[PDB]
C-alpha cells in the first residue's frame, strides 16, 4: 500500500516518512547550526531533563537583545510549574465535555455548507474554520471575532515560509478589557494570580495559545482523512466502527506529526548517545522521527490504526507535553464522526492534489481537495 508521503511527496527531506533509518540517532546538522534527535529514547532522554535542554530559547540569542515570559512552551522550571498550574483547569476533560456540544455543532454548520458539493477543499471547510473556537472559548475570546483569528493565523503563516500585529493589538486591549472585572475564567485567572502577570505576559500566553491550538488541530484533522483516503479497508471499518476513531487519530499522530521537532537549548555540555554537545547549543528534537523508531514500534512503516498500545510522541512527553491534548483529541473525533456521517464516499482528486504546511519543522497538510463520487 503506498503511503501518504510516496503518494503526494510530503517532506521528502522527512527521511523517515520513507523508511530511512538514521545513521546514528544524534547528530549534527549544519544548515540548521543545531544538533538533531531522531531516536525515541533519545528523545525521551532529552525531553526528560529540561535543567540540561532548556526550552527557553532566547538563551540563544546572540551577545545583545527578548521577553517571552508567559508563553509555557518558553518557560523552564520553576517558573514553568507555576504557570502551568494556574492555567491547567482550563483544559480537563470536564473542560473537554463542557465544550464538545459546541464543536459539535459548529462542524455540523460547517458541513452543511458543503454537504451538496461535488467537490471541496477539506481544509477550507472544515479544518481551518473549526479549531479557533476552542481557543477563544479558552481565551473568552467574543464570537464576533473569532473570525478574525482564523484570517489573522492563515495570513502569517503564508507569509513566513500586518496580521500579527494586528492580532497582537488586539490580544493587549483584550487583556486590558478583561480586568475591568475579572470572572472564574482563565482570563481573570491569569490576571488575579499573585508579582502578578502584566498585559505583556497575557498576550505572550494567548499568542502562545493560538500557535499551539489551531493549525496542529487543523493539520490533525486533514492528515487523518489523507490517511483515510490512502488505506480504503481501514476507512471501511472506521466507518462501520467509530469507536476506531480516536485509535485512528493516534496514529495519524504518529505517522504524519504535526509537530514534527520542537526545540531546546543546552545549558552545559553533556554527552547524549556518545556524542558531545556543546552549552548553548540548539537541539532539534523530531517527534515525528521517533515516531517511526523500530527500536519502540513493530513494522514502523505501517499506518495501523489498531495499533495500542501507542505511546507516540506527537503531544511530547515531559513537564511540556501538550495542555490541549484531550481537546484535540476531541476535535479531531467529532470533526472526523461528523465528516463520515455527512459524505458517504470521499476521494482526493489526482488533478487536484492536496498540499502541504510549509515549514519544516511541521508535518501536515494545508489543502486538501476532495470529490465526493467518482466520475
Ligand atoms: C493534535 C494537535 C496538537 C498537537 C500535535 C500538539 C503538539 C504539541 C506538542 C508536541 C507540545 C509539546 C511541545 C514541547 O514540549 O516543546 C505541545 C505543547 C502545548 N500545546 Fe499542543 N498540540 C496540539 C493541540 C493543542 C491544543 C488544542 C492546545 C490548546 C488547547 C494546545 C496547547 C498546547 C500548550 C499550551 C502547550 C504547552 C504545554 C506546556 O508548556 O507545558 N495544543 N503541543
Ligand atoms: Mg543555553
Amino acid at each position: 500500500m503506498t503511503t501518504p508521503a510516496e503518494r503526494w511527496g510530503i517532506h521528502p527531506e522527512h527521511f523517515w516518512l520513507y523508511g530511512r533509518r538514521p545513521r546514528q540517532m544524534v547528530e549534527f546538522d549544519e544548515k540548521m547550526n543545531a544538533w538533531n534527535v531522531y531516536g525515541y529514547a533519545e528523545a525521551i532522554e532529552v525531553l526528560g531533563d529540561p535543567g540540561t535542554f532548556s526550552s527557553h530559547m532566547s538563551r540563544l540569542l546572540p551577545m545583545g537583545a527578548a521577553f517571552t515570559e508567559g508563553d509555557l512552551l518558553q518557560t523552564d522550571p520553576p517558573d514553568h510549574r507555576e504557570l502551568r498550574k494556574l492555567v491547567s483547569h482550563a483544559f480537563t476533560p470536564k473542560v473537554v465535555a463542557e465544550l464538545e456540544p459546541r464543536i459539535t455543532a459548529l462542524t455540523q454548520e460547517l458541513l452543511d455548507a458543503v454537504a451538496d458539493r461535488d467537490t471541496f477543499d477539506l481544509m477550507t471547510a472544515l479544518a481551518y474554520p473549526l479549531p479557533v473556537t476552542v481557543v477563544a472559548e479558552l481565551l473568552s475570546i467574543p464570537s464576533a471575532d473569532r473570525h478574525l483569528f482564523e484570517g489573522w493565523m492563515t495570513e502569517i503563516v503564508h507569509s513566513l515560509g500586518a496580521p500579527m500585529r494586528k492580532m497582537l493589538e488586539y490580544l493587549r486591549e483584550h487583556a486590558a478589557e478583561c480586568r475591568r472585572r475579572p470572572r472564574g475564567d482563565l482570563m481573570g485567572k491569569l490576571i488575579e494570580a499573585e508579582r502578578r502577570l502584566t498585559d505583556n505576559h497575557i498576550v505572550n500566553f494567548a499568542k502562545m495559545l493560538l500557535i499551539a491550538g489551531y493549525l496542529t488541530t487543523t493539520m490533525l484533522i486533514g492528515n487523518t482523512v489523507l490517511c483515510l483516503d490512502s488505506y480504503p479497508e481501514q476507512a471501511a471499518r472506521v466507518r462501520a466502527d467509530r469507536s476506531l476513531i480516536p485509535g485512528l487519530l493516534e496514529e495519524s499522530m504518529r505517522f504524519l506529526s504535526p509537530v514534527a521537532a520542537t526545540y531546546r537549548a543546552t545549558t552545559r555540555d553533556v554527552e547524549v548517545a556518545g556524542q558531545r554537545l556543546s552549552a548553548d547549543q540548539m537541539v532539534m528534537v523530531w517527534f515525528g522521527a521517533a515516531n517511526r523508531d523500530a527500536r519502540q514500534f513493530a513494522e514502523p512503516e505501517l499506518f495501523d490504526m489498531t495499533r495500542g498500545p501507542n505511546p507516540h510522541l506527537g503531544f511530547g512527553r515531559g513537564i511540556h507535553f501538550c495542555l490541549g491534548g484531550p481537546l484535540a483529541r476531541m476535535e479531531g473525533r467529532v470533526a472526523l464522526d461528523h465528516l463520515l456521517d455527512r459524505f458517504p464516499e470521499l476521494y482526493t482528486d489526482p488533478e487536484r492534489p492536496p498540499t502541504f504546511m510549509p515549514g519544516f519543522d511541521t508535518t501536515g497538510v494545508s489543502s486538501l481537495p476532495l470529490r465526493t463520487s467518482l466520475g
